[PDB]
């Protein structure tokens, strides 16, 4: 109940909000339907229009106008905001040359350069060269200021996920908005766009920036606009605030579009219809840029204009039916469109079945463009996972696709030719970031990175601490003039053991064999020396990777490579190798293909065992650095030590056994060298985070021998590919994957099929970035490069993607 009969009166647009019942003047009361009887008369003013024209100027103030253009209007703040313009003879903003702005040039009372985030929804970032010819002021921005070619959303790519991993740094897992409909179980409630009800606190997880402004004690303006304000009300309100006195004035304000979308789902992400809604964008954007130029704040305020997701063309005759594929359809609760969520109908069923929905589900049909997923085995990258109002069961759909329940569902609901939720590395989906301002840089452009990165550097430009979130601070240094945030390595945590020989043969019991008994000074010291470390500065080109937990590890040199090897999880962590464009490749010899050596440095007891994999029948083993790629016959015994093997499913070996005999060769040759670390993986709890050793939900049977739920491998070459990974003057070039450990292949509708037709597909479905990586293993990898730490952690983040 709201008692409406009070007045706005002097409280239009108020920033505190006043407690129920007593009636709202501020942009919000629209929503929770509570605003005070007058707060349209008073408050959302449209006399005469939005712009002075030259019979209006010096005017005698009329308060019913929407905005002013009497002698009065820039002391009270409510100018139209082409006052200047048509009655001053000064210009538009965008009619300026471009100046560098060094220095902040604000007024007296301003103690810090305020920031304004321009949001627009839908805007997907080809629109920044493909209509630059209707967007003066957008343009002027993006070239002036810092521009990134694109800015990679969350997934899934809509609009309340992505806004709110704007707001807080955090993915929508940790945030908890992870769809823009959503089924929380524990509270037994519905998320929709529609109502009130999306208000409730408990969506909202981590800690938006408007709350941490205010928590250290600067003052934010609302970031919510409710939709029947119109945009021109939204910028007269913003630069209203902004000519409040120093002790009420917010720092930090946002404005919010709800084009291009709108017109984008109706129209397609290029519909003639499009030009439009993109001319009233930049008409809206010059609004600001003037109104700010009247204040005098043009060359103080840092500006970032910053869009959601981008738009695909999506039409109703592309949808997928999941009565096509499953005969139970009634028994199933489906969120649909650009991903599929599948949970049961009722919990009261205990004939439902989630791997019979997946089985139902994969590879049904030829050209099927879905994908069913258990969420544990979504890519990594997604970070789409630990929330209980992700359902189990994911269909991730083909950009341009929509999947539905029945075909009902989409005619009693072709009245739409865009859309977009689709996986956040496809190239429609991309959208915008421009930053314009003191802070930033001059004629910049950076390259594309994650919106996840852009609460940090939002809480840098304003002076304030993150709170804890999934951006990389220091990763995006590279956007910002000053303010930048100085990172130190973190400390490492376990120092590792470096054990010499210690144990003889007849120790071991592991029931392995080897056909090794065939072999000297000249020879055996060189030996010797490789297994001290003669050859590490080759194989170990950025330092040992630090760990950062409290853990048993023993550093193992080899002529080909160098590893950490775990004493906990009878593994090595890492295994680092650096493979030369001149490398070639060989075969497993006849006699060596059971081969399995007791490592002499390394105690029975503290190593893997061969009954194990004999016993476990769904179980095999494969090894880190490939015995493929040993650089003599010699060195190739170095890799059939049972301190180089690692268990796999039969299925999987199929792909690594790919990936080590033809694929790290053929980067060499395209890369000119590379250098790999490769690993297990443990996530059992798909958190994101290294499992402890009490999380593990598998071991080969019979064993204390930890089943990895992925394989990681970094890839690392030099950007400069004249010059040859391991002689690498300046920046480095990286590609990395966290492939899932399964005993299957049905990921791969292809994979009945030679290995060259779809296992390099999987892997790229399974690109990551470093930062993944460390999450995921306690790890932290480029320790010692001749490259700025900024630089590297930038590097970390990086995520190659295989889009064209
Ligand atoms: C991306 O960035 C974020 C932020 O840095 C990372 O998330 C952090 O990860 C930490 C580890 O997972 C986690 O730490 C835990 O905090 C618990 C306290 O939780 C509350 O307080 C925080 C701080 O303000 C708050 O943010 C939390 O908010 C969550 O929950 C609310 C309501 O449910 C949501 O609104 C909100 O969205 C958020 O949900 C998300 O996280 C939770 C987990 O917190 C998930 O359940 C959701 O799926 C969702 O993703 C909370 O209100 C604390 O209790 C934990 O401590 C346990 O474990 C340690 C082990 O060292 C031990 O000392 C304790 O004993 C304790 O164990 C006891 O409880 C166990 C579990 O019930 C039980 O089994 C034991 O027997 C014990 O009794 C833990 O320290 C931190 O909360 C989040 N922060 C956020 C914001 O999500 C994220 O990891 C990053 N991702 C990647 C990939 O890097
Ligand atoms: C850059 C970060 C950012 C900018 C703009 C944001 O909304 C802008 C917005 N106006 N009107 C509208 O329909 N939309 C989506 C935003 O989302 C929210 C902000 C607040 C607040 N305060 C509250 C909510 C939930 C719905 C109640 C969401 C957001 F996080
Ligand atoms: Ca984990
Ligand atoms: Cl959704
Ligand atoms: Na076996
Ligand atoms: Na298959
Ligand atoms: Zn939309």
């Amino acid at each position: 109940w709201t008692a409406t009969s009070g007045s706005c009166k002097g409280r239009c647009f108020e920033l505190q909000e006043v407690g129920p019942p007593d009636c709202r003047c501020d942009n919000l009361c629209k929503s929770y339907s509570s605003c005070c009887h007058d707060f349209d008369e008073l408050c959302l003013k449209t006399a005469r229009g939005w712009e002075c024209t030259k019979d209006r100027c010096g005017e005698v103030r009329n308060e019913e106008n929407a905005c002013h253009c009497s002698e009065d209007c820039l002391s009270r703040g409510d100018c139209c905001t082409n006052y200047q313009v048509v009655c001053k003879g000064e210009s538009h903003w965008v009619d300026d040359d471009c100046e560098e702005i060094k220095v902040p040039e604000c007024p007296a009372g301003f103690v810090r350069p305020p920031l304004i985030i321009f949001s627009v929804d839908g805007f997907r970032a080809s629109y920044m060269k493909k209509g630059s010819k209707v967007m003066p002021n957008i343009e002027k921005l993006r070239s002036c200021g810092t521009h990134a070619p694109y800015m990679r959303p969350v997934y899934p790519t809509k609009t309340f996920p992505n806004l709110y991993t704007l707001a807080t740094g955090l993915y929508p897992e940790s945030h908890g908005i992870v769809g823009n409909s959503m089924y929380d179980p524990v509270f037994d409630a519905s998320f929709h766009l529609r109502g009130r009800e999306k208000f409730n606190h408990r969506w909202w997880g981590g800690q938006p920036l408007w709350i941490t402004a205010t928590k250290q004690g600067v003052r934010a303006g609302t970031f919510f606009w409710s939709v029947s304000i119109p945009h021109e009300r939204r910028i007269l309100t913003i630069l209203q605030w902004l000519s409040l006195p120093d002790n009420e004035r917010p720092s930090v304000y946002a404005f919010y579009s709800e084009q291009p979308d709108f017109s984008g789902h109706k129209y397609g992400p290029f519909g003639p219809e499009m030009t439009n809604p993109l001319r009233e964008i930049d008409k809206t954007v010059g609004q600001l840029m003037d109104g700010l130029k009247q204040l005098r704040l043009h060359r103080c305020v840092n500006v970032i204009f910053v869009g959601d997701h981008g738009m695909e063309d999506v039409t109703c005759d592309r949808t997928e039916f999941l009565s096509n594929y499953l005969t139970n359809v009634d028994d199933i609760t489906l969120v649909p469109g650009t991903l599929g969520r599948i949970r049961a109908k009722s919990i009261n069923n205990s004939k439902y079945d989630p791997k019979t929905i997946i089985a139902a589900l994969t590879c049904k049909k030829p050209d099927q463009h879905f994908k069913p997923y258990m969420k544990q085995h979504l890519p990594k990258r997604l970070h789409y996972a630990n929330n209980r109002r992700i359902e189990d069961i994911h269909l991730l759909v083909d950009r341009r696709w929509h999947v539905a329940r029945k075909p009902l569902d989409v005619y009693k609901k072709c009245f739409f030719q865009g859309d977009h939720g689709f996986d956040n590395k496809v190239n429609s989906m991309q959208t915008v970031f421009v930053g314009y301002g003191p802070t930033f840089k001059y004629r910049t452009k950076v390259p594309p990175f994650e919106n996840i990165e852009l609460y940090n550097v939002m809480c840098d430009l304003l002076g304030l601490k993150p709170a804890p979130n999934n951006g990389t601070h220091g990763s995006l240094n590279h956007l910002l003039r000053t303010n930048t945030f100085r990172p130190t390595m973190p400390d490492e945590v376990s120092r590792p053991n470096y054990p010499g020989i210690m144990y003889l043969q007849s120790e071991f019991d592991l029931g392995c064999t080897c056909d090794d008994k065939v072999e000297n000074k000249l020879e055996e010291l060189n030996k010797r020396l490789h297994t001290k470390g003669s050859t590490k500065e080759r194989h170990l080109l950025y330092g040992r990777p630090a760990v950062l937990y409290r853990t048993s590890y023993d550093i193992l040199y080899h002529t080909d490579f160098e590893s950490g090897y775990s004493e906990i999880f009878l593994m090595p962590l890492w295994t680092s190798y650096t493979i030369s464009k001149q490398a070639e490749v060989s075969s497993i010899p006849e006699h060596l293909t059971n081969c399995v050596r007791p490592d002499v440095r390394v105690s029975p007891g503290f190593s893997q065992n061969c009954l194990a994999y004999k016993n476990d029948k769904q179980m095999s083993y494969g090894f880190l650095f490939p015995p493929y790629l040993s650089s003599s016959p010699e060195a190739k015994y170095d890799a059939f030590l049972v301190t180089n093997m690692v268990p796999m499913y039969p299925a999987f070996k199929r792909v690594w056994a790919y990936f080590q005999r033809v694929l790290v060769k053929k980067y060499a040759s395209e890369r000119n060298g590379v250098n790999v670390i490769s690993g297990p993986i443990f996530d059992y709890n798909y958190d994101g985070l290294r499992d402890t050793e009490d999380e593990i939900k598998q071991y080969v049977e019979g064993s204390s021998i930890p089943v990895p739920t992925h394989y990681y491998s970094i890839i690392t070459s030099c950007l400069d590919f004249t010059q040859p990974a391991d002689k690498c003057d300046g920046p480095l070039s990286v590609s990395s994957f966290i492939l899932p450990h399964r005993p299957d292949n049905d990921e791969s509708c292809n994979s009945s099929e030679d290995e060259s037709k779809w296992v390099e597909e999987l892997m790229k479905m399974h690109t990551a970035r470093v930062r993944d990586i460390e999450h995921l293993t306690g790890l932290d990898f480029y320790r010692k490069t001749s490259r700025s730490y900024s630089e590297i952690l930038t590097l970390k983040t990086y995520l190659h993607t295989y889009e064209s």
